[PDB]
Order: structure tokens, then C-alpha cells, then sequence
RNA sequence: CCGGCC
RNA sequence: CCGACCC
């Protein structure tokens, strides 16, 4: 058979029934109610896109890029099973994300359970394993040509990376897929070369749903790629006559990152929503496997509970009558009545990074908030927003050149902000005083 | 204060006066953030996830632009501030009363569950606006900026709903001199209005429909003339071509919105699930009152807290009674969807006895001629009547030179998708069509 | 006075009365009858664009680029005296092109007068000087704030460069403007960075008239350009987020110069037109001032005669019944019946370049073409077309002072027979390759 | 031989049959390379430098595509390769009769020069095609590739102009059952043809105007049906908006380009130059006869060399007799043009003496008037789906108001207001 | 304004 | 595969 899904950004995205069966399942539709770009919802009016369009675009792009590379280089005779595994990994382009999208593994789960080491690529891999084990797809994976012993290892390594921690520079620590298909591990999720379909898809989707000028045209980049050996190792490389397209892509990436993903009021609302969701973690719970009340913070330990972790929790604070949920609803109401936290002051740290994960960030900030730097009163619960998170690409090899044409490498960490809302004018003066104190205190920022 | 500005993908920068901001900054208006215009179409159309907040902002912007263009083009209208504020407030209501899942709630859900209650979203918008004004103290601000609530609010409600009440000016908020301002946003007569234009533009932007319509030119070329006997806002320029392609795209995406096959079944399933879950989810009102799922329309204080979230309130529900109901929602998350048993074409139907339409369907589908078994309540019949181009186009008269040139499907989707029952369903559909009235 | 010109590429081109006075002269309408691609029209049916629109576009682009630099960087004191002066330099950057553009000085003049060195930039300078002295342009130059004694020298240096040859590396060899305006010599005629308005405009025009994809957009480059000091001097630099745009521009340049300016049949037709002019050089007289009869080749020595030397001469040979022009006319007729000189072979030797300009090129090629390279007989009527005519030199700003980040093709042509000519062409290509420094 | 391909900015690749190539690569067809499409409109639109050569190639391509699509779609019409080649040849040779500056030569010049002869450029196209066939030896090739000259040539000529001669099928090139092939290229009745599509597309390409009509879709949705009594080509699908946009494009092109005031003034000045230089320009025809500019239409040997070059051949002329003519050309060099004197609304040969009546009314208004009188009047629907301009020769600023008043008085007195 | 449709 | 070479 053959299914096809219409998406506005990548047009017609064609899928095969294994990919659909993984896709059209309860543990992916949860994404339909978690916005990919969360904190702009009350800042950028049009940025209401959900994870569905982002995942669809990533799947379409990965399929096109792996189908072009193999018709324009039919010397290795790759197998459909590998592409299916890569597509499964790609459909986890943002899968692990929970409420408020990237916040869940960005600023929610690490902030609430500081001792827990969890990342959303590993979470996506585990959720995919749960989907396989619950939805009964493995027998039909072996029926329709996939071997879990090697295909599952390949897909898991594509999704997460090096599963183990072997320390050997002159070795390939990836036994999931044989090196005769090494280039296949730079198509769906690559963090070193930077040629990944995810960035393309989410740049195009964010531009389409925000009305910003996106010039990049991935069709030419996909259509002009071949596998070439660079330095005793094989990498997928594009042609010389595309460097302007990738410059446009990089400028689109930077424009999207600096307009939205670090917006002032966007980050302020992100911080307020994240704090309100976090502070109610234990007493507004969902039930997982075995009926255990494994709360939102602890829901990372089980996938059955982790399924029901969506943006609804936000609303579940806004429309709740319980006395314990009072504070959350109150704060949300102050968000609705335009009593937002107005923000003033910014810095960037140069002294390596913080010691703790996020706990000590607030306490030192509150401490340094007060100082005798020449209004009245004083406070301690004032916010501290810490955001942590020229194409440097050498995959320009030419197909005609067997192992050359690198074009001489194409020729050539945290932002902290404050917010004071004591009074109409008193808050501005207090914010200036605190900005002075914190600046003189933030490790000589 | 002064103008605020909000960026939208459709109309770019939308500049609003302080009164419009005060209207926008309300819980009863920010509730619209979780109301998708295309609603259920999301489960079959990926990108159509826009919300009612931008739709309201866009309708307010379009109405302000229209009134400003009319004022600049025709100084003889003598536009004042009361008209501008009232028109903006009425414009920002282009879906104001819409509840959970918008047109699904009143087009298919509320009328199906309890046919005895009159539910139209314009009256709900009027009640919600009244609650907003009363709670938020809007009347003092309206006095503060010079507009008169006693007539502007009545005019806004009439524009939101229609006739205020002997075929002599049913609207009692404005005299006969402002005969064109009442069709800037709603325009129940002609069928082309700023609400439809703006939401067409936004739907085509977020759905992949190719919209060739340029609304700015139409706005810039508006003058007030006489059509038959009274004043009517007529398009000064000859935009017949543009509006031809406009109605083409309108039919394209209007019929795209009324989805077929998968979309219709998904919508019906969602509705039926809400109807089953009505008893197992409670909504709190004002004064401690608890109104059931369907009866929450009678109080605007409680209706302010009615958004799509009720959907989620079943998806996160654990009370045992809703169990079955929750499963039906699950039935659209996973791909085990039911197939539709056909469609047919036909006034004989109103807001009464529609809830028994499947029963008559059950009269023909079960126990059909030469048919054995396969009989149940599988009928989930859908009636979508709801509410060339044949455009009506409704300094000294005689210039309005007009140029030269129904029932929806009887769709009964079978709740049970059994493969064995497929042949029985085909036979039942043939018998039903050839028996009742249709083909 | 304020003129506006509609161009397909640049839209509305605004000009001021000095530019109009220069334009509406006999020595500019001469450009209107000279093909941009002389031998490209007999290959591309759309390439009928003339040098007139190209000059208009180049002048407009130069004016825009010098007008932006001074509004977004008002430290170099750019005045109305400078913008018009530049625009004039751009508008006359090709004023001296002869019949069939680059052919006239590319292959004709070296064949006709090998002892005289001629380039169409010198022709532009001489034609502009004649225009100034004859059309009374000095009074209106002085009327609109210009000093002809220095402005004419500045424009002439803009067209060609250093009028004199001073022996000093560390010197400013221009008498037009001091080094405080060095950037002004990087707008119309650039030899190092390759970013000049001339190339932009003629690339855009060739793309419009050849159906090629034009990715470069000069509007963004203009809007994001500033003057920056690189090596003790001022140079025009773009923004960092434009390197893809300039890569697209360079690839457009390469594609245009490998499709059209190196086209096989285009160059063959260029050679045929050149031969027809040569055979008719002695029998065609043009009369200037004083009745003096200057031939086609010698008309470069008088501008009054050189004005009336356009592409019409081609037709003036074709529609001629004079027996002495017979041979020339014959060749032109062979162009119409498409009896072109068939060509086989294209080699480039590694032994530097050709010694003479055009005379010794033909004779040695024909002579060496015959050898016992393992048909029969021999001939000497074989032409030899030798055409001579990567992003590091382009500098751009780094952020918001910033600095930069971190040749002879020879072809032949034999038109003997369908098979004999091919064999002889292969034999001659073998012989020339084995003889011309083991080419 | 083999199929040829020509690159055009409008239609991309244009594939031609070898017979079409043999027809094209002839002097009487390559003559179109030096005849401007818009003609005098070029001196008003610097980008409109396209010629009739690419227009003819494009019209041939469009007609071939349309006929091939009709043949493939509906086999009951029994369209063969002979019909396709004949339609293509009629497409390529539908404007061979155009003279210098295209429509100016017969719309403005011929009626003044020779009012006793009725001359339309379609007849010139027919005569030029006949001369092309006879001189270039096309008939052996037409016989070689399956065409039958005795009737195929008559069919092509009929497609160019129409009936050579009881209201019963006047055409004699093909039977009455193929009544739709006669309106693919010319289409005098319906008014939509490949010629109009191609020259609209090219005008919009070279003028900056927007082109909304996609001809490929219309071709792909074309079927032959019956409206009243006979077979007629029509758009089977409802491309009504596309056709309305095409007609809007037609109206815009006609209003802006073909009716520009300065364009008409340029045409009038070139026309006056030709009328003055008629007696003193000799063109060698066939048999050594010398045909004037006006009398070169009677012999195709002289008419082959009658192109826009004669313009330049007056501009650079040194004979004293041509002096006056050259001087009038000199005016365009300095943009000295006739000024506007007003507009008014109501055969070209009868209007040859028009200015005299203008001199009858402009003089002694409520000779200088005769001198300044340069009057050049130059004066969806039925589709199956699913003004006077007296250019003022005297450009005197003081006399401008008097000339305007005289023209107004003349118009408001004689027959108009 | 004689190469604008403001 | 001489008005193209890969649109
Ligand atoms: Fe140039
Ligand atoms: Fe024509």
C-alpha cells in the first residue's frame, strides 16, 4: 500500500504503512496539542503551530534526501529497511517533548528533578520502543523487512547517538549499522556537521506560521548530493553550486533563533508558565501503568504516564477550583489581565557555566538582587531568566571527484535577564538598582 | 494611552486603539485562544490549527480599515468616534460566542444532544459581551473615551446578531442614515463580508488553498451609493474579475472545510463522544452553580470558561462513568476509523426530530429487503445543511450598474467498521436510498 | 524636468534633466540601433535588446548605488554634483560601441587595422567628448552645478581609468577626484572586485531575454551596502548575510558567459559578419564633417562618421546591388539560407597566448592545418576564432569598523562538404594540436 | 534531417518539423528579423525590441501544439500529419506580409501613398508565401513529407486570409466537416487564436505588464463541439476566469501600448518621412525594375528588402533630395515631436486628405493651421465556454494656445464637441 | 510633463 | 542530434 499526507510546508508527504502505524498512534497525536514553538503563543500571535507539522516536515525532508542520494549514486545499493529505520528515528524529531514543547526536556524536567539525567532524544527512543512493544508492530516489521536485532539498534543509535560510552578515538563505537552505510547516520539527526532535515523543516514551518522571509530551498540541496569519502571516511556531500542556498538557510536559522526563540516577552511568559506548571507537579497527577500516580515530574520514568503529559496542564491550572491549585490559577489570571512581568536588563556569562543545574541560579540571583547602591522596601521573589540551550560545513565534495573537492572548507552560552513589577514607576527604579547589583555580582559580568 | 500593534501572518501589523485593547484583555475574550476555526478538520487537515484570537483581531482590523476607507473616500458621512468604537467592538465579535470546537458545538453537538434549546452563537456572543462589559467595567472606559454605551452597545449586539427585535428598520441602535455600517462585518444579506474575507484569507494561508484575493484594493475602492431604494456600500472599482476568482477559491475552501470521508466521520465521532461524556464531566458557574456539559450556555460567567479544553477534560478524565466516552475519542486518535455508508440528496427538517434521523435510517438499514442480521444502532447519520457566482452586489444615484451574466448530503456513517458488515452496509445504503426519497 | 523610463528589468527609471539632455542627442539614439548581443540574435530569437536599454539600466543602477551611499553613510559628503556625474559616467560607459557590439572591437578592428590599438572604452570616451563639444552640454552642466574642466575628466577616468601613465606605485593617478572619493571609481567600471552596476544590469537583461533563472537580486545588495576601509583605502562592501546572493550572481555570470558569449553558432555568425564587413571594407564610404570618406575600419578615427556606423551597415551590404559589394553580400546571403561555416574542434594551447592581435592568427592556423596525419587534396580557407575577453576579491561587512571575513578559447570552422569538411576539420584539429605546443 | 528546437523566453523549447525549418531558413522569412513587432512603439517602450520573427515562430508553435492536442484527444476528427503541418505553416506565415514598422506600414503609410489600391497585410502575407514557395522550391519537400501541394497550399492560403472567392462552405481546401481547422490560427469569427495568445504573451514579457493567462491549460482542455450548425473548437472545461484575465490583458495591451500618444506621434513622423522619401528611394525588384517605397508591394522581390532599415537609410542619407526627410528624422534625435492638440470621437484611403478638412476648420477658427495639422485618427463575447488626434506640427509655445483653441472650435463646430 | 497614469 | 548539452 501507500499513504499520503498533505502538509502545507513540504506539500505531499508520502508514507508507508509501517511509518503511518507508528505515526497514527496515541503516543504521537499527543504532539497535536503541544505547540512546537511554545512561549511565543502570547507573544507572536500567529505562532500557534503544533508538533504535527514539524514532524511531518521532518519526515518528508528525510525521505526526499535519502531517496535522492541513492538514485544519484546507485553504487552501494542501499536497503529499504535502513531508510525505514531512519524515518522512524526522524519521526522522533521532537517526539520526546512534553508540555510547552522543548521546555519539558529543556527547562521543566531538569529543573524539577535536578538529580535525574534525562534527555528528549533518549526519551523519544524509549517512547518509540514503547510504541513498538504496545502497538504490536514488530511482527509486521519482520514481515515487511525489518530485523529488530540490527534495525532497532540502528534506529536507536540514529535517534539518540552513541548508546554506550566507549572511549576510543580511532574506532567506530556504532555497531548498530555497518559502516558501509555510515553516511546514513547524517540524514535524520546529526549534531556535528549540521546538515539535518530537522532544522530545514522547522525553519520552513516557523517562517510559514510567522510570516518571516525564508529564502532557503531544500529541493536543490537534496537533489545535488552524493556520498563521497572525505578523509578515509564517507560523508554525504553536496555540489559546489549551492553555497548561496546554504547561506540563506543559515541566515534563516539565525533570524528564527533571534526573533522568536529568545524573545523578551516570549521568554518571560515561558518562564512564568514553566514555574506555574512545575510548582504543581506532585498534587495534579496522572496515572500510569499499574495505576500508580506517577506525577508529571516522575512521569519520565514510565511511558504510559508520559503519554498524557500535554499542554492541557496549563488549562488544568487556569480552570481549577481546588484550594491547593489556587496560586497557579491566580498567576495565570494575572497573565490574562495583562499583569505581565515587565523586563529590564540583560547579560551573558563568560565564566564557563553554572555549578548546579538550575537550583543555585535563582538563590544567588535573589541574594544579589539587594545591595546598597544608593524607592523603599525590598524583595526576594524577583525573576531571573537564564537561557542556555559563515557555513562551517565541509560536505561540498563533487561526485565526479572520487574523494576530493572540499572547496577548502567553504573558504573562511547563557543570557540572563531580570523583571521588576512592584509599581508603575517604583518597579523601574528598583529594576535599575537590581540590575546594578546583579551586574556587579554576576561574576563580574 | 495610544495604539497597540499585533503581528499576524495574514494582515501583518494590526493597529488597535486602547478601547479595542481593553476589550481584548479579558478572560472572556482570551478564552478564544483555544478555539480552532477549522476545528475538527485538524484531525484530517494538518496545518489548520489557527485560533479565534487572531480571527477576532483580524476582523477588528478589517472593520476599522473599511470604516476609515469609507470616511476618507466620502467626507459626506461625517464619521465620529462613537461609530468607530462601536464598529470596532462589534467587529471583534466575528466568533465571540463560539464555544468548544466552534461550529461543531452548535452545528452538530448541542442541537443533536438536546433539540429543545435554541442555541445560536450570535446570541451567545451578545450575552458574553454583556458579561464582559459588566464584569470588566467597560462602560466607564467607554464614557471616558466619549462613546455612549446606551446606544453603542445595542448597535454592537445588533451587528453581532442581526435585527434588534412592521418591516421598518428592525435594528434600533442606529438611524437610517448609517445604513451601510451594519453590513461591514456581518452582512447577512449579500454573503460577502469582512468576516468571511479575513477568515478565507487565514484559512487559505494555513490550509494550502491558493487564495488570489486582494482585499486591500477592494477596501480602497469602496463608496456609498444606492442599490434599490436605500444606501448601500458599493465597490467603486470594477473588481468583477478579482471577486470571480475570489468566489472560486471560496467554494474551493468552503467545500474543503466541510470535509469528506475521514473528516466528517471524525467530527461525528467527536460529537457523539461529547454527547456520551456529558453526564461524566461538570462545569462550575457563578455563585457555586454547577451546570452540566450541555446546559452551560445559560450563564455567561460559566460560559467564559468553555473552550476546547472540555475535550482534554475527557482525555485526562479518570471518573469511571466516562470510560466508554473516552474510548470514542481514542477511536479517532488511532487509525481504526469507521467508513461512511454513503450519501444522498433531498424543506422538511428543522432543529426538531433531527435526533431521530438515524432511527428512520435504522428503519431502512436494518431489516432491509432480502437482508438478514447486521442490524444495530450503527447509524451516525450526518446532516450538513447548517447555515455561476450569482453575486448579488447589494454622486446622484443611478450608478449601481449591476453587470451581465441547498440541502447537503444524507450521509450516514456506520459506527461499526466490520469488514463482514460491509456488504450488508452496501445493501442497506441501496435500500435506504431507493426507499425513502432520494438516490 | 523629471523623466521616467519604463524598463522590463528595472521598472521605473527616474532621470534628471542633465541625463535627459545627454540621452536625447543623436549620439545616444545611435545606441538604439546596436544589438547588445550582435551574433546572439541569430541564435536566440528573443535577444533583440539593444544597447540603449542596457545603458539606461546601467545608469539607473549606478545612480541608485551612489545615492544609497550617502544617505546611510553621510560622512563622505556626497552631493548632487556627484550623483549626476556618476550617472553620466555609467550612461556613457558603452557609448562608443560599434556595429554588433563586442564583435566590432573584438574581432573586426584587429583584423582591419592591426597597427592601431582600439577598445570600446576609448570609443566611449571619444563619443562622449564629441557629444559634449557638439550638443552644447557644457551650458547645462554648469546650469545644474557642475565644473566641466574637472567633471569631464572625472567621467572620462571613470570610463577608462588612468589617462596618464605615472611611474609611481604609491600615487593617486586620477585628476578627477581626490582619494577622499576613491570609492566613486568602484561603481561603473571595476577590474578587481567584479561588483559593478554594468555587470548587474546586463546579467539581468540577458536573463530576461534568454529565459534563464536569475537568482541574484541587486535590490538587497544596494540596500545593505556601506563604504569600509580595507587596506588604507575606501572600498564598497556588502553585508555578511549576502554571500549566497553573490555566489548566485557569480554563477549567473558564469552560466551567461558559457551559454551566450561562448556560443558555438553565435561565434560562427560573428565570424561570418566580420568577414562580410572585411570584404566590404574598401567599397563602403561614410561621410562626416567636411565630406571626408572614412571606411568602416577608419571611421573610428572620426566621431562624426562613427556616429553613423551602426548595425545598419550589415543590412546596407545585404540590400546592395553594387557589384563591388558582391562577395560581401554573398556571405550575408549564406547566413540567411543558414549555410553557416560548419565547425569541428576547440583546443586551447598552454604556450602563453597568441603573439599578434588578429593578422598572424589566421595565416599560421590555415597553414599548419595541412599535414600528413595518417579525404585528399588541401585548402587554406579555415577560420580561427580566438576569444579571450573566485569570490575572495569581494569584501563585505562583518556585523553592525568591520572588515572582510578572515582564458583563451580557440575554435575552427570548415564548410567544405557534409563529410569531407568533417574529415578535414578532424585532420586539422589533430595537426594544430600536435603542432601548437603539443595542444 | 531531424526535428529542430529553438529556445524562446515565452514558450521554452519550440520543436519544429524539418519542413518548418526549411520554410524558416529562407530570406523571405528571415526578413522578419529586421522588422520590429510594435514598430514605432519601440521608440516609446525601450524594452519592446522584439521582432516578427519570434512572433511567427511562437504562433507556429502554439498552433502545432493546439492541433496535436486536438488530434490526440478526439480521434473521431481524423486529424492527420498533413493537417498539422499545414496549420503550423499557416501559423509561421501569418505575418510575412508585414512591412517596415509592422502595422504602421499598411495602417498609416499605404493609404496615403496609394489610395487607389486596397492593401491589407494578409494579402501581402499570401503573396509573400507564394513567392517563398516558388523561389525556395518548397513544393518538392511538401510532396516528400506527405503534403499534396495543389490543395494543401490552397488550404494554407485560405487559413492566412480566408475564402479565395450559396452560403455553403466557401472554403475549398478541406471538406466542411473540418470546419474548426480554419479558426485555429486566424479565427476571424470567434476572436481567440494562437496568434493573439503568443503576441499578448510577448508584449507582456517585453512591457512589464502582468501575464495571467496560461495557454497550456486552455490547450489541454480544448474540445471540438457544435454550437449552432457546424463543428467549432471550444474550451470543454470552465476556464472562465482565465479567459476573462486574458481579455483584460488584451485590453490593457491595446490601451497602453497600441494607443500611446507619443507612439502615434512617432509613427506619424516616420510616415511623413516615408512619404517625402518615396520619390527618391529606389529598390531593385525582379528583372532590374526599380520599385519605390509605395510601389514595392506589387513585386515581392523588392518587398523582401523593404524593412525597417529604410528608416536608417534616410537618417544617414547624404543626397540633398532626401534632406527634408532626413531633417524630420533628425527631430527624433532631439525628441522634438509634434505636440498634443486635443481628442475627438466620430476608409483610410478616403481620409488621406483628412488634414485638408482640418485645414478647412482649424484655419479661420472662432497656412499655419494646415502646417500644424498632422491628424492621425488611427481608429467573453461570443465565446463558447465550459480617437482623433491632430498632432500639432508647429511646436511654438505662444501658438500652442491658438492651435488648441482652433482644434477645439473645429471639433465643436464640424461634427463633435 | 510629451518614454508616469499621479 | 549545429537556433540544445540536459531546462
Ligand atoms: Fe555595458
Ligand atoms: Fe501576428
Amino acid at each position: 500500500t501507500m499513504k499520503v499526507i498533505n502538509d502545507p510546508i513540504h506539500g505531499h508527504i508520502e508514507l508507508h504503512p509501517l511509518l503511518v502505524r507508528i505515526i497514527d498512534t496515541p503516543q504521537f497525536q499527543r504532539l497535536r496539542y503541544i505547540k512546537q514553538l511554545g512561549g511565543g503563543y502570547y507573544v507572536f500571535p500567529g505562532a500557534s503551530h503544533n508538533r504535527f507539522e514539524h514532524s511531518l516536515g521532518v519526515g518528508y525532508l528525510a525521505g526526499c534526501l535519502v531517496h535522492a542520494l541513492g538514485e544519484k549514486q546507485p553504487e552501494l545499493q542501499i536497503s529499504e529497511r535502513d531508510v525505514l529505520c531512519v524515518q522512524i528515528a526522524g519521526l522522533c524529531h521532537d517526539l520526546g517533548h512534553g508540555p510547552f514543547s522543548h521546555m519539558f526536556d529543556g527547562r521543566f524536567i531538569p529543573l524539577a528533578r535536578p538529580e535525574v539525567k534525562w534527555t528528549h532524544e533518549q526519551g523519544s527512543v524509549m517512547m518509540f520502543e514503547h510504541l513498538i512493544n504496545s502497538n504490536g508492530i514488530k511482527p509486521v516489521m519482520e514481515q515487511y523487512g525489518l530485523i529488530p536485532e540490527e534495525d532497532i539498534c540502528f534506529i536507536k543509535e540514529q535517534i539518540v547517538g552513541p548508546l554506550e560510552s566507549p572511549v576510543e578515538d580511532s574506532l567506530w563505537p556504532y555497531k548498530g549499522r555497518p559502516e558501509n552505510k555510515s553516511f546514513l547516520y547524517e540524514i535524520v539527526s546529526n549534531k556535528r556537521n549540521g546538515i539535518d532535515v530537522d532544522k530545514w523543516d522547522y525553519f520552513a514551518r516557523d517562517c510559514h506560521h510567522l510570516g518571516i522571509q525564508n529564502n532557503f530551498d531544500y529541493k536543490r540541496f537534496i537533489k545535488f548530493a552524493r556520498v563521497c569519502e572525505v578523509d578515509n571516511e564517507l560523508r554525504i556531500c553536496a555540489r559546489d553550486k549551492e553555497v548561496g542556498n546554504l547561506y540563506d538557510m543559515f541566515h534563516t536559522r539565525n533570524s528564527l533563533h533571534r526573533r522568536a526563540y529568545q524573545h523578551k516577552v516570549g521568554n518571560i511568559i515561558d518562564t512564568m508558565i514553566t514555574d506555574a506548571f512545575l510548582k504543581a507537579d506532585d498534587y495534579i497527577e496522572i496515572t500510569g501503568a499499574g495505576g500508580k500516580k506517577y506525577r508529571i515530574s516522575t512521569a519520565i520514568d514510565d511511558m504510559e504516564a508520559y503519554t498524557k503529559l500535554t499542554d492541557n496542564i496549563f488549562l488544568e491550572i487556569l480552570y481549577s477550583t481546588d484550594p491547593k491549585l489556587k496560586d497557579a490559577r491566580e498567576i495565570l489570571k494575572q497573565i490574562e489581565y495583562r499583569n505581565l512581568f515587565k523586563y529590564v536588563g540583560e547579560t551573558q556569562p563568560t565564566g564557563q557555566i553554572k555549578i548546579k543545574r538550575e537550583d543555585y541560579e535563582s538563590l544567588p540571583k535573589e541574594v544579589a538582587s539587594a545591595k546598597p547602591k544608593v524607592v523603599k522596601l525590598k524583595a526576594e521573589d524577583f525573576i531571573v531568566d537564564v537561557i542556555n540551550m559563515p557555513i562551517d560545513h565541509v560536505s561540498f565534495y563533487c561526485k565526479t571527484a572520487p574523494n576530493r573537492a572540499i572547496r577548502i572548507t567553504k573558504n573562511q552560552e547563557q543570557l540572563i535577564r531580570v523583571y521588576c513589577k512592584k509599581v508603575d514607576r517604583k518597579s523601574l527604579y528598583a529594576a535599575r538598582q537590581y540590575f546594578v547589583q546583579w551586574c556587579a555580582d554576576r561574576n563580574f559580568t
